[PDB]
């Protein structure tokens, strides 16, 4: 009787299901929550009189239909276009080379080109409807609002890495932009993937494969199954034998079948309208004392720069830089971002072994993290690399039948080393990874692990016959705050020939490594790391109550009241009797 | 006239039937229990105007249509794509390589690759048309919130080790993962297991082989079974020569026959729509204090450390290293994770018996239990390898005709050696296991049985004319805190050469034991041992009452008031009062 | 007006008739009982809005359709998959080879491959439509509940033996375990016979005889029986000639007859579904203070005690050990677990007689029992092999006409023996079993009976030239408790060459005897034997009263009050003043 029944009941209508104000995902080019508020309370339509709309919405009638005759050649994968979300991933931004490399799409058409050496083709019948935006003046979501303002609880009680934990928890339920304008429609695709040397000898007739491509998607299309075809004349003979791949994708409208005339497929179109392009803004614009005119003016300002943080965390992780150059040597398979590593010559280094010490800071009763966190060497220079520092909680149980449980914690600080007549290399495997040389968590025949950064092992043999089968050189280690000097014999980078790989992300700062395998490089592609990137704190932290909050240089001042009712501004008689029971 | 039919007699439309917030299991998956609550207070419809959903449930319309028309080749086990449990298989975890390795689609094909020398080929038309997800802002569900509680009050009340019992039968319930994330559609796939050898000489035209794979798929769905198929050209006879098998499964819309248009299946799948996809999060990160309001805080920090240590233990059991290369020699087919004791040499060793002592500590009255807790050599260096405490409760009757019954506990500790001129080795067989031997729970002829940990029997013979036939090599023992010290001439491992084998889970920790026979190896693939793994305690711990619970470092204290109400927050007056009474 | 019939009128919707909570047999695989109680009271449906389920229970839309183009080969007996109840009957347990092996199912499939040296395939369209299961909370039935409730009033008045009575008429009505979740669908198989030497010379065109028999099962349900196959081409003409039996059953659905398309028969399957899969657990698993709140805490672990002594007890019977190895001789056809006594020399043995003693201790007066509990010698060292003490009862009638009538016990025990120039053997005969020397129970021309155990003959005959002719060897008798010391010339099993038979189960332990005849061998498969196990008990043992029941070891008490109210939890001021008047 309220909502979007009472305006279906009146209208009988149905209700336009392409709708901006949710959240984006722009690694991974999907949809998630709903930052703004959608209200269904005037009952409008749009002016066609053909569906509903929400209030703050106004569309743009396009009615428009593409139909192209000749397939379009793409010959890397690295200026990839995505046919779904191409205005919101060429966004200017500083990670404009990684938006849309962790989807479905992008991860199939890298396999297909790097393991066949082929090049796609794309045709394509692409019909937009209308175009959907958001009014400027608009509200946000009650469930988003409520997320922000305990963000901002958490920094007002001095509760630093909870703040931060909950943006993270952010990030991983809302994304990283915002759409706010989206087109309603239905393509209709062909893909295929071509022999690379194919192209090659046709570069003058380069304009008469793609005629062919762009016939025998209508062939495809127009025809039942069985071959009425009109295109096997002379060279759809050899298009049709060095072709690696092909499949037809519909993207909204009634599904697709071979032997559907394209008057039957467009004519399925109305009610079937799905978003074939979107562009928005990114997460943190926002949020301002605009949209939360409940918090204080400096506040909001410190909420929207933990959000920012997280969201450049989540793209500076899921980032692999490395040699992309596919015919020359060294190609690294899970780099989605080149280095200039390629045509670099190498150099073997010795490295002497890890090891690791502890210190026991507070901990000292009841619980021994002394003893698993060290590492001593089995068999130069050392380098120090991380100071990192590990905290436990334990339980007491005073009884005296009642009794009572107090939680400490304990701190234990660790160090580790590495040595800058050696120790071998057999690989690293950790709790979020495996060992690629034995594709398992196991090191091979005749090594043995050792512990380094409390989670993972280093896969080690001290011998020069037997170990010699899986033996692979080191480049060495280096971290998010020192690189290693084997680099310009610093920078955060591996030497020639190496590439580097992750381990071991602690508390914002990831660790790296150089190897010279080969068999490291190959295999599947990684999925994208999810948020948070930190296990949730032990509140440990006392909650420090603030009252009143103020900038020095225009004299605002906001006075929390009792209650916990909201903050008003502080008038200047009020804060005169605030400061002196205060200082 | 309330929930569900309220809205359905209203709006007279079907329910969606593929939702999230159920649990999931991950090495079988297979899904399981209802972690988050559903409900149907508003009557919310699909904006389409189709279905029904929660309340707390926003769906994404795709309207998708894959359509490929060429098989994709996988050809090892290792690396296993799932085609409905991918996105949720793949996450970035510790056991990634265990994930769905004890399913019903794995465990078929893992078989028809190594019994065949096979490769299989899949083809697939997709048509994805929903993805529903849930809101970040959701209550837990009625059931699972109640057995939270259970474990919580056995924490406070000193009593380990049924807390730790009831936590493993909330893995058996509610599995290990909870799915945040659905895509209702319908698939129709068609796998085919090729001859090994027929890609082999085909490396060029190995795109000849899938192009014909996908013809056949087209044939198979369009043509009725009679042959009027337009596929046998030239290589449509030696692909029908080399295939070891065939099977068509369709998952959603209406059941496959040979012979209905793609047309006729795709407009069944309306009102049938099954989840082809899904993805989600482990089952301890939705227990935090935001979910469950009620109790203090670190007492549901100490609820998820104790469900996530009976997941863990889940993964560690149901892991089974070995050798995995199928053309390399000491091939073991039971075990699904790599270890690199591949083409490792063997040495003898000589094992001269095991023997077995017991203590008899407290239950010295009307209970012996320590005449079947000992052992004795039947004819080096004895090691330990377990300490192992064995409780039994018993029953008096003192009668006085009014009697009364009270029950006690008997306390018997045993201790099991082996040896580091020689018994030989005939197998074991235990209380949830056989003899492979035999293919039964008995020694062969000549050899007799002696137990070794109150619960298997160790078949072996002291002859070298008649038991040579049976008699196997050994390996060694080990456990889950004492590796053996015949490897590295310590790990925890067998040597090269040998391969492990799981007996007698003892109280959260296993023993494990090396053999080389090549009849352990073989049969069928084990199924997932289930939890709990540990029999149900005998309550012998007294109950200690705890009232107030306090953590030091930001001065927060809970007070539990009288009757069981509730845990409020100690004001700073009150809990003053309460520690001169308690201390 | 209440229950189904309530839901059924508003909603005139079906009811799903697979459903988990009752019982099942796993020796021989039927369901009994129904151990869960199942209500409809909220009128829940499949959110399909097809079916009427109950309350406690959810359902998961599967939707999913198998077809099979190669019949599987399975050559031995031993490994026997069961196609409807695969996943109950390959639990971890310690009888994990005998499950499944007394069924319908498995003993015709025995018996062909056995009389005629054949393997089997089968071939099979499977569609599983649900998944039902049952929630974690969940109540037991009124019936099952009461049944419960009197084995604990006989073990609290110390009435054993009729405990033990009543637990083995708990397996008896409701099986050996209970099925938590079920697979609703409708298969379609047929299984064929062929020649084991037609699987010998096509070692490499195995791939040629699967492909013709799924063949051939497409011909038989698509045409009519007239022939108008397509099969008959070169290998459809020996496949047809070496097979040796051949049936078709369907399991849900429509009746199946030749000729009927698959379209046809896949759209009958809705309203007729039947388990094609099931699952569960044991039945002294749902025995626990969590089911049963009215009981005390240790009670109910001494009732669930009592249940799986008895289902161990029927898995421990109708278990035959033998040689398995059919081209060996000393082939055993009753034998469905292996033991070794295949390829074993024997040594023939001479037994002087066997005879019998009685001893009347306590009814000496008007019953005379040890007359015939008495045989002596017809005709060295003997062996006891058996204490057992036999009772009966009498009735006096003292009149007085009014008359009273009393009834005492006679107990009479008696003993045992066998001799390990010597008596011949010519079989055995009882009260459940007959000789199969004569398939009769009667000793052959020449051979007299004498008594052993007090229910069966000993056909022996004193000659050398005439009862030559059914005179087989013997080779000794064990029971549960002493094996015989002809092995490891100990053991409880037969010599080399020799089998064993069952013979005279007495009150939970039965003898065996080792023959070597091959007579004794053949004939047709023994059905299950079914508890109870003992014949009733005389009510001989006096009811003892018991009030409070205590454990000690966390000082908790039960006080059971007047009236037969219940058993409340003893407060220590009530349990203070009722151990003095008890004590
Ligand atoms: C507010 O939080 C900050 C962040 O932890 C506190 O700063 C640290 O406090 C510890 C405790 O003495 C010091 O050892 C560190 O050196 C401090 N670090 C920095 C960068 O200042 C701060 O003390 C807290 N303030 C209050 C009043 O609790
Ligand atoms: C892949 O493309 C090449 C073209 O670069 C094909 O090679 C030509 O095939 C035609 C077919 O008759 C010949 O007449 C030409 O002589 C070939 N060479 C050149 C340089 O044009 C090749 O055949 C294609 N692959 C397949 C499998 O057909
Ligand atoms: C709380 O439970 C723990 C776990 O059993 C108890 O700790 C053990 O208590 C026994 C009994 O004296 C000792 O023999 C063990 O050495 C203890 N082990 C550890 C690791 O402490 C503890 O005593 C219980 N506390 C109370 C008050 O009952
Ligand atoms: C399995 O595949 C092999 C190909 O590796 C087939 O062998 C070829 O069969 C064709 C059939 O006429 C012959 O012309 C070729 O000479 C064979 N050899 C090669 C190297 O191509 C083999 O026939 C297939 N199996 C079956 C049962 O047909
Ligand atoms: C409770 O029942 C048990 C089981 O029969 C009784 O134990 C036996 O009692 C007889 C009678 O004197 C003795 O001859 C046996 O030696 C006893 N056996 C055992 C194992 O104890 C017991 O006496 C009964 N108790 C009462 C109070 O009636
Ligand atoms: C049972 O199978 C055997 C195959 O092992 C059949 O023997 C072959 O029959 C064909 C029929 O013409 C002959 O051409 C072959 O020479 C036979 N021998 C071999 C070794 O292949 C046998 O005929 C089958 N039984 C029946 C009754 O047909």
């Amino acid at each position: 009787e309220v909502g979007v029944q009472k305006c279906k009941n009146a209208l009988k209508l149905p209700v336009l299901e392409v709708l901006p104000g949710g959240g984006w995902d722009n690694l991974r080019n999907v949809d998630m929550g709903r930052v703004m508020e959608l209200t269904y309370s005037n009952c409008r339509t749009t002016e066609d009189g053909q569906y509903i709309i929400p209030d703050e919405i106004f569309t743009i009638p396009q009615k428009q239909s593409n139909l192209e005759m000749n397939s379009e050649i793409l010959e890397s994968w690295a200026n990839y276009q995505s046919s779904t979300s191409y205005s919101i991933n060429t966004e200017l931004s500083l990670f404009s080379k990684v938006n849309g490399k962790f989807s479905t799409e992008f991860q199939r058409m890298k396999t297909l080109q790097v393991k066949d050496q082929a090049i796609t083709t794309r045709v394509q019948v692409r019909n937009l409807v209308y175009t959907v935006k958001i009014n400027p003046t608009l509200e946000l979501s009650s469930g988003f609002r409520k997320e922000l303002l305990d963000i901002s609880d958490r920094l007002e009680n001095n509760q630093t890495r909870m703040a931060t934990y909950l943006a993270e928890l952010l990030v991983l339920n809302y994304g990283t932009h915002v759409t706010t304008s989206v087109d309603a429609g239905a393509a209709l695709i062909q893909e295929d993937h071509l022999r690379a040397s194919f192209l090659q000898d046709s570069q003058s007739s380069r304009s008469a494969v793609t005629a062919s491509a762009g016939l025998a998607f209508q062939n495809t299309v127009n025809f039942k199954f069985e071959e009425n075809y009109t295109s096997q004349n002379v060279l759809t003979k050899s298009y049709l034998s060095n072709r690696t791949n092909s499949r037809v994708q519909s993207i909204g409208g009634v599904p697709f079948y071979p032997g559907i005339t394209l008057q039957a497929w467009q004519q399925g179109i109305t009610n079937h309208l799905v978003a074939i392009d979107r562009s928005g803004l990114p997460l943190h614009f926002f949020i301002n004392p605009n949209m939360l005119p409940d918090l204080p003016g400096p506040l909001v300002k410190k909420v929207s720069k933990t959000v920012e943080t997280a969201v450049k965390r989540y793209y500076t992780f899921n980032t692999y830089p490395g040699c992309t150059d596919l015919n020359s040597p060294n190609f690294n398979f899970q780099a989605n971002t080149d280095d200039g590593s390629c045509e670099g010559k190498m150099t073997n280094f010795s490295f002497g072994g890890v090891y690791q010490e502890c210190t026991q800071l507070s901990g000292n009763r009841d619980v021994l993290l002394c003893q698993k966190l060290e590492q001593k060497n089995p068999l130069y220079s050392p380098v120090h690399l991380l100071s990192q520092i590990h905290e436990e909680g334990y339980n007491h149980l005073e009884c005296h039948t009642v009794c009572e449980d107090v939680f400490q914690v304990a701190k234990a600080e660790f160090r580790a080393f590495w040595c800058v007549s050696g120790l071998l290399f057999g690989g690293l495997f950790s709790s979020k990874s495996i060992n690629p040389m034995t594709n398992a968590q196991s090191c091979p025949a005749g090594y043995f692990p050792l512990r380094l950064f409390e989670n993972l092992k280093v896969c080690v043999s001290q011998d020069y016959e037997l170990g010699s089968r899986f033996a692979v050189p080191f480049g060495g280690f280096f971290s998010c705050t020192v690189g290693n000097p084997l680099v310009d014999p610093s920078l955060k980078k591996c030497p020639g020939g190496f590439s580097q790989h992750p381990a071991l992300i602690s508390d914002g700062c990831q660790v790296s490594y150089c190897v010279k395998s080969g068999l490291f490089t190959g295999g599947s592609l990684p999925p994208a790391r999810l948020p948070p990137f930190t296990r949730p704190p032990l509140m440990s932290q006392a909650a420090t109550n603030t009252v009143i909050v103020t900038n020095s240089e225009n004299a605002r001042s906001w006075i929390k009241d009792s209650q916990t009712h909201q903050w008003r501004l502080g008038e200047p008689i009020e804060l005169r009797r605030a400061m002196n029971v205060i200082h």
